[PDB]
């Protein structure tokens, strides 16, 4: 079965397309917004993938890529998260994921990265009727194959900034809104 | 050694109010929302307390009551946990576990209990970080030296109900959020 209900789909009931830009929702009962960047600790400019803490804001116009000729994106198949619209001091859009003094952390870089570096993501389909949430996981270079068995949670450091982490028992569960 | 953090903190890292509003939420986002009402069985109205399947829902405002003249809950102490606003059936909001051929079950009932009856539940806290997280135990005893370890957790029935029951599985791993 391939079947279409594999394809991602976004809030308003249409298929996520690869190269589109989207707000990532955390779907959890803490009260919260989209996903942005905030600056932590040492950075220059916001490096750190958090999700804001404003509920009136979807965050980052944010898009999901996959290096393949497809028009949509289906579950299980790896993709690039990226901001449209990164800070200056970033050299790409692109997401990766750094071992931080916290632990593996989700950043953006000041160097140009390799596809292996940031082809890291996939989303798993959370059951729901009617709507489409979805977890988000994160997968090493396990050399050539690909290996999803770490998903990405929320962790809130000293200032409250709440960073995108890998986590094993706590993932985030999201919902993608078509930026317009 | 001591440090307040001896007395029950809420979501906010503020101590929790004895008589006040909070909302029973689970640490892992992915189990759901807070607690709530349910019709089961044979119940002619919601007697059966659950957790609800909406990630988003916070569910009812519950009320955490310690039957001494105090302002914040101690922790280790005995409280009874009650709907603010319960079924129009039920006699009082407060909770109390009914033994069932399933095993014993958190239940409301549309009769008045004794105070043995609803004084109960003792909050028991599980590390980690600064955000107080809080097994919920059921205790029936009087004057010892021991520690409880009758924990309540989650059974889903053949209806997909997510009933709070004394159980060793799916245990509650709860955080305190204050209500309005
Ligand atoms: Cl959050
Ligand atoms: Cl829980």
């Amino acid at each position: 079965g391939s079947h279409m209900d594999d394809d991602l789909v976004d809030a308003e009931g249409n298929l996520v397309e690869n190269g589109g830009t989207y707000y990532l929702l955390p779907h959890i009962w803490a009260h919260g917004g989209g996903i942005e960047t905030a600056k932590t600790g040492n950075e220059p400019c916001p490096l750190t993938v958090v999700r804001s803490p404003n509920e009136v804001s979807k965050g980052e116009p944010i898009r999901i890529s996959s290096p393949y000729r497809i028009r949509f994106i289906p579950r299980g198949s790896l993709v690039a998260l990226g901001f449209a619209n990164p800070p200056s001091c970033a050299a790409s859009p692109w997401w990766t994921v750094v071992d931080s003094p916290q632990g593996p952390a989700v950043k953006l870089s000041q160097q140009k990265l390799p596809e292996k570096d940031i082809l890291v993501f996939k989303f798993e389909k959370v059951s729901h009727s009617n709507i489409h949430v979805y977890k988000l996981l994160y997968c090493q270079h396990d050399e050539e194959d690909v290996k999803c068995d770490q998903y990405i949670g929320i962790h809130r450091d000293r200032n409250g900034n709440r960073r995108l982490v890998v986590t094993e028992e706590n993932p985030l569960e999201l919902v993608l809104l078509k930026a317009k």
